[PDB]
């Protein structure tokens, strides 16, 4: 059977390893980046980039526990390989936006509950591993969490990932290499 994160090959994720966070389209855009946006001194937003021919950044996906791989619907934070050099540390997490709930990155050291707050979930297309994303800090076995990350276009362009009830990403993993 198959459960626990599956690549874009076909083969389980590397708990902690880094896998590019591409669409499951072609002319709607490119991997995950960063990008200055408002009054940060540096790009501590995390967007899609406007480049429909690149992988974007490559990002690590950790359980932050002791599995080699990382369970179904099991949390994970998602972090740049090679962040923006002025975030206290390279992991994403939500702030507040006047265009919702914003992922980004912090110029302060956060607790752990800020940055595990990922989750994939299983998009039908069958034959390949689409996943759509999902934050949830008040997690489990209770509630279904159902707080869908979506992308929001502001006047400038960029592909902002927000928590949109709308147009929301559908993503496939890639192994980066060296």
């Amino acid at each position: 059977m198959d459960d626990d994160l599956v690549d874009a090959e076909g083969n389980l994720v590397e708990n902690g390893g880094t896998y590019y966070l591409l669409p499951h389209i072609w002319a709607h855009g490119g991997g995950i980046e960063t990008a200055k946006t408002g009054n940060e001194p540096c790009p501590l937003t995390v967007v899609r980039s406007p480049n429909e021919v690149s992988k974007g950044e490559p990002i690590r996906i950790s359980s932050r526990l002791r599995s080699a791989f990382i369970p179904r619907g099991s949390l994970v934070a998602l972090g740049f390989a090679n962040p923006p050099s002025c975030a206290a540390s390279p992991w994403w997490t939500v702030v507040d936006s006047p265009q919702g709930p914003a992922v980004k990155l912090s110029q302060q050291k956060l607790p752990e509950k800020d940055i595990l707050v990922f989750k994939f979930e299983k998009v039908s297309h069958s034959n390949i591993h689409v996943y759509k994303l999902l934050y949830c800090q008040h997690d489990e076995e209770d509630v279904k969490c159902d707080q869908y990350i979506g992308i929001h276009r502001d006047r400038n362009g960029n592909r902002r990932l927000v928590v949109t009830e709308e147009n929301p990403l559908e993503l496939v993993l890639l192994k980066a290499k060296s």
